[PDB]
RNA sequence: GGGUCACAACUCCCAUGUAGGCGGAGACUGCAACCCGAAGGUGUGACUUCAUGCCA
């Protein structure tokens, strides 16, 4: 589908002539290219609030005046009067009735038809929304159950109500029209390929700028400023911000150890105190060697000093993040990158040297966080030397920290599962061949190295799963980045088999390939396919099944198997037999092994746009950088899918540059240094209320016990590092994790499962055994299983549940997964409020180019966004009949002043802090219902965000496998009602009505319902 | 006090109030699928729909 100013093209005048409503006359201005684009842009006059005019929209009062409204209601009730139940009767009685009254309203009136026109379609419109005939979609079937009821059939005839809602509707089309006209001529002054290249544009910035929020909150963390702004140039602030931890009069030395120990979370400041020792003293013995440390002995006394370099550090950070605001957006730079760029240009590296000196220690450390990483998944312990050493030798390897990948790369986790299930049906159809026929084939080995090995514990699968994942990650990507046919070397072959089983679901793919086809194209078609069965699925509420998903992890997973076979084929019987021994993982470690990880990154000289931005990728934690590595590789795709004419390659250049940088900080961990052998001077007290008893009581375990790796303090520090644990010590007080029962529940070592064959269960690793025997024995035969066996299956099931959600509460899991789910609810909310200061940007632009405003002119709105609060600058500047032409927008009309301060309470993220979690004098509800119902007020000036707001709200918990459920009291408040956890549905089709595990304790549930209602609700 | 009724989206367009099409399109406008990915448990292979059978 293409469309221009001129028509559209590949019902068929529905596509010709859906074409733009807006065109460029040539000279800088824009027009409309119809006549319900002129009617809707010429709606809004400004009214004065002292002569006595209160709407912004006289001519929707004359035709609601002309539009009886009265008349229609009695006419639909009295010919719906005979049509009792039957909601489709009702329907089509209600749509021939309204038709009726609508050409008789056209014939009656022919001076007005013109704006009559558009006020028939909103009335249709309303009219299809509320009493809907068909019921193909969900939200169809829905309408039409409610029209079963009276008391909604006469709710939804009321005059009144159809009056505000068709005003309602028009006034939002009219808004959009203006948005749509503001984002015209801050860009421009085809339609297919300019309007989505605004949109990646926006995303990119707004993703950009939700980050550099992020970061300001943690700047105002370290400063431990008290509202205000940080990065303010006026003089009170700034001498404050000059003189932050001199002297001794003001400032202690225990506030220069908190503000370092905050610091060490992000920044490794140890190391480099240690590198500049180390190099002071190795400059003492050498008198003639040109060494590369010239930078660094400049700094020596800088990093020496506690007080001086947390000051000068901040100092950096606070010039680079206000560089980073002033810019992206303003008016200029179309894009981050030459915003980038420009800050670049104008500060120099020179000036930063804390920074790049950062910056030069974190890059000359990726040979060993390379091997923190090997050895803390899983692969010394279970691999004795000298063949890791084989795959990971420690001269070049064809390793490298960060790919390019290709859109819809799949994960190594869907691949491997694939593969699996494909090797198991094979061995078992070849094992049932060999039942009717006795002659061994000699062939059967065409899809190895997905063997579930037959050692062969659940830790030497993970162990497996762990070193074919590295390779896939770190060498099997990057070959086919350069190398691509390794992948097409498959192709065919896949479409083959799939034939073979039709005497099909790969015919739509098997007409898209036909000989030679960059994967690329034949990727985004499949993107586009994968699309739209997921939308259609979606709305017609059915699940159905993905061809082209299963075709991708097809065809990679034969890729990956070819791959492991050609290059690591002599270890094929060393790999596949893992062997458990404590001696290697205490080994491996102390010598200080050093692999070989390699990158593109310079090593002597960092670039200025790098070092600007490392910061910000410095200061976020583990899933912000995630999104913006995602919506990096969104715009390099869409950069690359543009024809020519376009000039993008330095971009691409950059944005591939970004990512690797991003994937480099999170590779490269800040060292949390816990050290010690259970508590420090931080966590502990930030953790005593979590604890039932005392730390001392749970010694069993927290420290030593199994002598593995301690998730338990990876947990604790990613907690702590949020900086969430005084709002949560403040909130979920009297919630503690660790509890007593669990405890005794995971020390218990006598289940009273009374196994059949001849032993008794006493460890969980024979209860995973069990579970393992008993699904394998189902697996072979589903339809055939005892009814012994069947309820046995439960009796360990059950068992094996509370033991693990023992587990997951005392290793604090649970509450990080909370926090988690907390920081996803927060900047989500923080991209709502980009969303309406972009667009608040454009309408006001829009609204001054046609001169709507008359003694506001277009600097007064930059700078209005340009800095200073935007809530201040638009209260002192727009006053009289411009604030009420403001406010014209904004239909719920039970709100009245001191709206729009959510804007300022979620972009400072006010509910980082303690004193956020507080509410005001009355008001009923929670703290998260209060923020809920204030955004829906914001975002009322668009419907999509304010039904946006609970959907995304109920998909965020939908992904924790948690429900959540709203209800709408008096007044259009909305509520929670209850949160509860789903279930997991067990052995099916087993002769049983099926086992039923709930996916989450009654701890977790009953916290983060704590959570969502704070004070009550 | 339906006055913020979301979940069950929103926007645009199909010739003359006629005429439908209660029909189409939309990374063009937002949620999603895909990835982040740790977290993790739900047997598989193969095809149709307003989630249950159909064959080894």
């Amino acid at each position: 589908f293409y469309r221009d100013e001129d028509s559209g093209r590949l019902v068929r005048y529905s596509i010709k002539n859906n074409k733009i409503p807006l065109r460029i006359q040539e000279d800088g201005g824009i027009t409309p290219n119809n006549d319900r684009a002129a009617w809707l842009l010429g709606l809004m006059k400004p009214a004065d609030p002292a002569k006595g005019i209160t709407d912004c929209y006289p001519l929707l009062g004359e035709l609601e005046e002309v539009f009886d409204f009265d008349k229609l209601s009695k006419t639909l009730h009295e010919k719906i009067s005979r049509c009792q139940g039957r909601p489709r009767s009702i329907a089509m009685a209600v749509d021939e009735a309204l038709k009726q009254y609508l050409r008789e309203l056209w014939e009656k009136s022919p001076s007005r038809q013109q704006d009559l026109k558009y006020y028939f379609q909103a009335v249709q419109e309303y009219f299809k929304d509320n009493f809907p005939i068909r019921t193909k979609r969900m939200g169809a079937r829905l309408r039409q159950e409610l029209l079963k009821d009276k008391t909604s059939l006469s709710r939804l005839l009321e005059p009144k109500h159809m009056a505000n809602a068709v005003r309602r509707r028009l006034i939002n089309q009219s808004t959009q029209m203006h948005i749509l006209y503001g984002k015209l001529y801050a860009y421009c002054c085809v339609n297919s390929e300019t309007l989505q290249r605004i949109q990646v544009h926006e995303a990119v910035k707004k993703q950009a700028m939700t980050a550099v929020l992020w970061s300001i909150s943690r700047l105002r963390y370290f400063y431990q400023f008290e509202d205000g702004d940080i990065l303010s140039n006026k003089n009170p602030i700034k001498d404050f911000r000059d003189k932050f931890l001199r002297d001794t009069n003001k400032y202690t030395h225990e506030d220069v150890e908190a503000c370092k120990e905050k610091l060490q979370d992000f920044f490794p400041l140890k190391e480099l105190q240690e590198k500049i020792k180390e190099d002071a003293k190795g400059l003492q013995e050498t008198d003639n060697k040109q060494a590369d440390t010239t930078d660094f002995k400049a700094i020596g006394h800088i990093v020496r000093d506690d007080r001086k370099l947390c000051n000068q550090l901040l100092a950096e950070c606070v010039s680079c993040i206000g560089e980073l605001r002033h810019h992206i957006f303003h008016y200029k730079n179309v894009t981050l990158i030459q915003a980038l760029k420009r800050i670049a240009d104008k500060v120099k590296p020179e000036d930063l040297s804390v920074l790049r000196a950062i910056y030069l220690l974190d890059r000359r450390n990726l040979k060993k966080a390379f091997a923190k990483r090997i050895s803390s998944m899983n692969l010394p312990l279970y691999y004795r030397e000298d063949l890791l050493s084989r795959i990971f030798k420690k001269e070049g390897t064809a390793f490298f920290l960060y790919s390019a990948k290709i859109q819809m790369t799949p994960s190594f986790q869907r691949v491997y599962e694939r593969g699996k299930n494909l090797r198991r049906e094979f061995e078992c159809e070849r094992m049932k061949a060999e039942a009717s026929n006795g002659q061994n084939g000699q062939d059967g080995d065409r899809l190895k190295w997905f063997r579930q090995l037959a050692d062969t514990d659940v830790d030497a699968q993970r162990a497996l799963r762990n070193l074919l994942l590295l390779i896939y990650r770190h060498h099997f990507l990057p070959e086919v980045q350069k190398d691509e046919t390794l992948v097409t070397g498959k192709i065919h072959k896949v479409l083959e088999r799939n034939r073979q089983l039709s005497e099909h679901g790969y015919s739509v793919i098997e007409e898209l390939y036909h000989e030679g086809m960059p994967l690329s194209d034949l990727m985004k078609q499949l993107q586009r396919r994968i699309s739209e069965t997921e939308r259609e699925s979606r709305e017609l509420a059915q699940e159905k099944t993905d061809y082209a998903q299963r075709f991708i992890l097809d065809i990679f997973a034969e890729a990956f198997n070819d791959f492991l076979e050609a290059h690591y084929g002599e270890e094929y019987l060393e790999i596949m037999s893992p062997r458990k021994d404590a001696e290697a993982a205490k080994k491996w470690v102390k010598e200080s092994k050093t692999v070989d990880l390699k990158t593109s990154i310079d090593e002597k000289e960092p670039e200025g746009h790098l070092l600007v931005l490392y910061p910000v990728l410095r200061l976020l934690d583990e899933r912000e950088l995630g999104e913006l590595q995602q919506q990096m590789i969104r715009y390099r795709t869409s950069l690359a899918s543009w024809q020519g004419e376009s000039n993008f390659s330095e971009e691409i250049r950059i944005a591939g540059q970004i990512e690797e940088l991003t994937e480099l900080v999170k590779l490269t961990e800040p060292e949390p240094q816990f050290a010690e052998e259970v508590w420090g001077k931080r966590a502990k007290e930030a953790f005593e209320d979590f604890i039932e008893g005392n730390m001392k009581n749970y010694e069993a375990f927290y420290l030593q016990s199994d002598n593995n790796t301690p998730v338990y303090r990876r947990n604790m520090s990613r907690l702590l590092r949020s900086g969430l644990m005084g709002v949560y010590q403040k909130v979920l007080a009297s919630h503690k994790q660790a509890l007593k029962r669990d405890y005794l529940l995971w020390s218990e070592k006598h289940w009273n499962v009374k196994d059949e064959n001849g032993a008794d269960i006493s460890s969980a690793e024979q209860a995973q055994c069990l579970l393992q025997r008993l699904h394998r024995k189902y697996a072979e035969s589903p339809s055939r299983f005892t009814e012994e066996d069947c309820k046995l299956y439960e009796k360990v099931l059950r068992r094996l549940e509370d033991y693990n959600q023992a587990v997951k509460n005392l290793s604090f899991s649970s509450l990080y997964e909370i926090c988690v789910l907390n920081l996803e609810i927060l900047s989500r909310w923080v991209g709502f409020v980009q969303d309406w200061e972009r667009d608040m940007y454009f309408l006001l632009l829009a609204w001054v180019r046609q001169g709507k405003l008359d003694g506001i002119k277009e600097e007064d709105v930059r700078d209005i966004f340009s800095e200073g609060n935007i809530i201040r600058n638009l209260v002192d500047t727009l006053k009289g009949e411009n604030m009420n032409a403001f406010e014209s927008v904004y239909f719920p009309e039970n709100k009245g002043s001191k709206y729009l301060g959510v804007r300022n309470d979620v972009a400072h993220l006010d509910l980082m802090r303690k004193n956020g979690w507080r509410l005001e004098a009355g008001k009923t509800c929670s703290v998260m219902e209060d923020y809920i119902n204030r955004l829906r007020f914001l975002l009322s000036y668009d419907q999509k965000r304010m039904n946006a707001v609970t959907k995304t709200l109920q998909q965020i918990f939908d992904r924790h496998k948690v429900k959540i459920r709203f209800t709408v009291e008096k007044g259009g408040m909305l509520k929670i009602e209850d949160v509860t956890a789903d279930k997991i549905v067990h052995l099916k089709g087993s002769r049983l009505s099926g086992i039923e595990i709930p996916s989450h304790g009654e701890r977790f549930i009953d916290t983060l319902k704590a959570l969502m209602v704070y004070p009550r609700g």
